[PDB]
């Protein structure tokens, strides 16, 4: 207990830096996801594009 | 005290729960890198049977 308050604060720095990390990606893969998403929709609207120029 | 690791404890505790969440969100987005970049791609590979079927 005494030393939990410190063991678990630098727990919680650490499951911090991992939240963070996991986190940090979801940031990041939340950018890339977009930018596929972006991308996906270049395509698709390339693809109704081309759809609309096929029909 | 008891208080001051369950405080810091719930802050590592919560902190790896939000490591889940962080993690359930980067994998998610991880999943859904590969669901937008598969569907980025499956509108590219239909953007080239549109645009073959178009030439």
């Amino acid at each position: 207990l005494k030393l939990d308050k410190e063991n678990a604060l630098d727990r919680a720095e650490q499951a911090e830096a991992d939240k963070k990390a996991a986190e940090d990606r979801s940031k990041q893969l939340e950018d890339e996801l977009v930018s596929l998403q972006k991308k996906l929709k270049g395509t698709e609207d390339e693809l109704d594009k081309y759809s609309e120029a096929l029909k």
